[PDB]
């Protein structure tokens, strides 16, 4: 029942309740003539919401805010971007204009600036070394090491046993490597192993693109990465 890329027109956003107080958000964009989905997360924080990642662009992110207001009706007070690419920070200016406090690691902020992307306002401390974790409202943020990008973070919701892998974790249906231009292929498997080690109790694992599953998505990603490595 997870919404698929064929059931969301570009410009629209769907929410999917994963567990009590936890949703993913799903949006789409076209790339090179194909249509791709992208996921983020929404976590209830008392009477407010924590947003993880934009909906991939300004128009989608405006739609996200409208959909959250319509369906949930609680204010989004903070947002965290999990890496510097446009499916994570594209829409930050929209969030900021709407009064949402935007956050990312200093590593993400630097890379976004170099790329000419939107730059979250606030810097997250305590995430500079592989294996570092910090609590952020109702979630834990974890830097597993370089993988899909050098800055990628994962997010865990301990109340719900939900692990949001972002773009460091691939869905099962992805059989070959995606965008690896900014990746550290050599470190990626090691970084995945850190995630497995730190969150062995995860019940739901959400990739940055595509269908959720369980912890098997980690080994799946390792397999695809290692196949690409040996191309
Ligand atoms: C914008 C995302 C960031 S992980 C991306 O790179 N995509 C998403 C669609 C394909 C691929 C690309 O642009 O090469
Ligand atoms: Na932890
Ligand atoms: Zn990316
Ligand atoms: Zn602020
Ligand atoms: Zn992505």
């Amino acid at each position: 029942e997870y919404p698929t890329v064929s059931e969301i027109p570009v410009g629209e956003v769907r929410l999917y309740q994963i567990a009590d107080g936890v949703w993913s958000h799903i949006a789409t964009q076209s790339f090179d003539g194909a249509v791709y989905p992208s996921n983020g997360l929404i976590v209830r924080d008392g009477d407010e919401l924590l947003l993880i990642d934009t909906a991939w662009g300004a128009k989608n992110t405006a739609a996200l805010l409208a959909e959250i207001e319509k369906q949930i009706g609680l204010p989004v007070t903070r947002a965290v971007s999990t890496h510097f690419h446009d499916d994570r920070v594209g829409g930050v200016d929209v969030l900021r204009a709407a009064g949402v406090a935007t956050y990312a690691s200093p590593s993400t902020r630097r890379l976004a600036e170099v790329e000419g992307n939107e730059i979250p306002t606030h810097s997250l401390e305590g995430l500079s070394s592989s294996g570092d974790a910090v609590r952020f409202g109702p979630v834990e943020l974890f830097y597993p090491g370089a993988a899909h990008s050098t800055d990628n973070l994962v997010v865990y919701v301990p109340s719900a046993s939900v692990l949001y892998g972002g773009c460091a974790i691939y869905e099962l249906s992805r059989t070959s490597a995606g965008n690896v231009a900014d990746a550290d292929l050599a470190e990626w498997p090691t970084s995945i192993e850190r995630i497995q080690q730190h969150y062995p109790e995860a019940q739901f694992v959400i990739p940055g693109h595509g269908l959720p599953g369980g912890l098997d998505l980690l080994k799946h990603t390792t397999n695809v990465v290692k196949a690409h490595t040996n191309r």
